[PDB]
Protein backbone atom coordinates (compact mmCIF):
# COMPACT_ATOMS: atom_id res chain seq x y z
CA UNK A 1 0.00 0.00 0.00
CA UNK A 2 1.04 3.58 -0.83
CA UNK A 3 2.58 5.49 2.07
CA UNK A 4 2.15 9.26 2.43
CA UNK A 5 5.84 9.68 1.51
CA UNK A 6 5.33 7.59 -1.64
CA UNK A 7 2.18 9.55 -2.51
CA UNK A 8 4.19 12.79 -2.24
CA UNK A 9 6.81 11.30 -4.58
CA UNK A 10 4.12 10.26 -7.10
CA UNK A 11 2.24 13.56 -6.96
CA UNK A 12 5.10 16.02 -6.65
CA UNK A 13 8.54 14.66 -7.66
CA UNK A 14 9.95 14.79 -11.19
CA UNK A 15 13.76 14.72 -10.95
CA UNK A 16 14.07 13.31 -14.51
CA UNK A 17 13.89 16.73 -16.21
CA UNK A 18 15.80 19.89 -15.23
CA UNK A 19 12.78 22.04 -16.10
CA UNK A 20 9.46 21.03 -17.64
CA UNK A 21 9.82 22.52 -21.07
CA UNK A 22 6.98 21.23 -23.18
CA UNK A 23 3.57 22.90 -23.22
CA UNK A 24 2.34 19.28 -23.19
CA UNK A 25 4.11 18.48 -19.90
CA UNK A 26 1.24 18.93 -17.43
CA UNK A 27 -1.30 17.24 -19.71
CA UNK A 28 0.96 14.17 -19.86
CA UNK A 29 2.22 14.21 -16.27
CA UNK A 30 -1.12 14.75 -14.53
CA UNK A 31 -2.43 11.71 -16.45
CA UNK A 32 0.61 9.43 -15.98
CA UNK A 33 0.90 10.17 -12.25
CA UNK A 34 -2.75 9.15 -11.81
CA UNK A 35 -3.98 12.62 -10.86
CA UNK A 36 -6.77 12.55 -13.47
CA UNK A 37 -8.63 9.31 -12.61
CA UNK A 38 -11.10 10.37 -9.89
CA UNK A 39 -11.40 13.92 -11.24
CA UNK A 40 -9.11 16.51 -12.80
CA UNK A 41 -6.86 17.48 -9.89
CA UNK A 42 -7.23 21.29 -10.11
CA UNK A 43 -3.72 22.38 -9.02
CA UNK A 44 -0.48 20.38 -8.74
CA UNK A 45 3.24 21.11 -8.60
CA UNK A 46 6.18 18.94 -9.72
CA UNK A 47 9.66 19.56 -8.30
CA UNK A 48 12.71 19.06 -10.54
CA UNK A 49 15.37 18.50 -7.90
CA UNK A 50 16.87 15.33 -6.43
CA UNK A 51 14.81 13.40 -3.89
CA UNK A 52 17.61 13.98 -1.36
CA UNK A 53 17.39 17.77 -1.92
CA UNK A 54 13.60 17.84 -1.47
CA UNK A 55 13.78 15.56 1.60
CA UNK A 56 16.43 17.93 3.04
CA UNK A 57 13.79 20.69 3.12
CA UNK A 58 12.27 18.99 6.21
CA UNK A 59 15.30 20.28 8.17
CA UNK A 60 15.19 23.79 6.67
CA UNK A 61 13.06 26.90 7.47
CA UNK A 62 10.09 26.02 9.70
CA UNK A 63 7.00 28.01 8.62
CA UNK A 64 3.26 27.78 9.31
CA UNK A 65 1.26 25.57 6.93
CA UNK A 66 -1.74 27.08 5.12
CA UNK A 67 -4.03 24.90 7.29
CA UNK A 68 -2.43 26.30 10.47
CA UNK A 69 -0.35 23.25 11.35
CA UNK A 70 3.27 23.92 12.35
CA UNK A 71 5.03 21.19 10.34
CA UNK A 72 5.81 23.04 7.12
CA UNK A 73 9.28 23.87 5.84
CA UNK A 74 10.50 26.34 3.25
CA UNK A 75 13.56 25.60 1.10
CA UNK A 76 16.50 27.96 1.70
CA UNK A 77 17.35 27.83 -2.00
CA UNK A 78 15.01 28.25 -4.96
CA UNK A 79 14.12 25.03 -6.74
CA UNK A 80 13.11 24.20 -10.29
CA UNK A 81 9.35 23.52 -10.31
CA UNK A 82 6.43 23.16 -12.68
CA UNK A 83 2.94 24.26 -11.72
CA UNK A 84 -0.01 22.57 -13.39
CA UNK A 85 -3.32 24.41 -13.31
CA UNK A 86 -6.52 23.09 -14.87
CA UNK A 87 -7.76 25.25 -17.77
CA UNK A 88 -11.23 26.84 -17.77
CA UNK A 89 -12.28 24.65 -20.72
CA UNK A 90 -10.89 21.38 -19.31
CA UNK A 91 -13.62 18.74 -19.00
CA UNK A 92 -13.11 15.38 -17.29
CA UNK A 93 -12.00 12.80 -18.45
CA UNK A 94 -10.04 15.03 -20.87
CA UNK A 95 -8.20 16.99 -18.21
CA UNK A 96 -6.33 19.95 -19.69
CA UNK A 97 -3.63 21.98 -17.96
CA UNK A 98 -1.49 25.06 -18.29
CA UNK A 99 2.21 24.25 -17.76
CA UNK A 100 4.20 26.94 -15.89
CA UNK A 101 7.90 26.56 -15.14
CA UNK A 102 9.38 28.62 -12.29
CA UNK A 103 12.29 28.83 -9.86
CA UNK A 104 10.85 29.35 -6.41
CA UNK A 105 11.24 28.34 -2.78
CA UNK A 106 9.03 25.34 -2.04
CA UNK A 107 7.04 24.83 1.15
CA UNK A 108 6.30 21.21 2.15
CA UNK A 109 4.70 19.52 5.16
CA UNK A 110 6.80 16.81 6.78
CA UNK A 111 5.80 13.87 8.96
CA UNK A 112 6.99 10.54 10.28
CA UNK A 113 10.15 8.68 11.19
CA UNK A 114 12.08 9.25 9.03
CA UNK A 115 10.87 12.85 8.78
CA UNK A 116 9.95 13.25 5.11
CA UNK A 117 7.73 15.37 2.86
CA UNK A 118 4.10 14.24 2.75
CA UNK A 119 2.31 17.36 1.38
CA UNK A 120 3.19 20.15 -1.03
CA UNK A 121 1.88 23.35 0.58
CA UNK A 122 3.00 26.28 -1.58
CA UNK A 123 5.79 27.95 -3.47
CA UNK A 124 7.02 31.48 -2.78
O1 LIG B 1 1.41 25.51 -5.12
C1 LIG B 1 0.69 24.54 -4.92
C2 LIG B 1 -0.47 24.67 -4.16
C3 LIG B 1 -1.28 23.56 -3.95
N1 LIG B 1 -0.93 22.29 -4.48
C4 LIG B 1 -1.82 21.10 -4.27
O2 LIG B 1 -3.10 21.53 -3.74
C5 LIG B 1 -2.95 21.34 -2.30
C6 LIG B 1 -4.21 21.47 -1.42
N2 LIG B 1 -5.20 22.38 -2.00
C7 LIG B 1 -6.32 21.57 -2.54
C8 LIG B 1 -7.58 22.33 -2.15
C9 LIG B 1 -7.22 22.79 -0.74
C10 LIG B 1 -5.75 23.20 -0.90
C11 LIG B 1 -2.44 19.93 -2.28
O3 LIG B 1 -1.92 19.54 -1.02
C12 LIG B 1 -1.31 20.02 -3.28
O4 LIG B 1 -1.29 18.74 -3.88
C13 LIG B 1 0.23 22.17 -5.25
O5 LIG B 1 0.55 21.09 -5.72
N3 LIG B 1 1.03 23.30 -5.46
Amino acid sequence: KETAAAKFERQHMDSSTSAASSSNYCNQMMKSRNLTKDRCKPVNTFVHESLADVQAVCSQKNVACKNGQTNCYQSYSTMSITDCRETGSSKYPNCAYKTTQANKHIIVACEGNPYVPVHFDASV
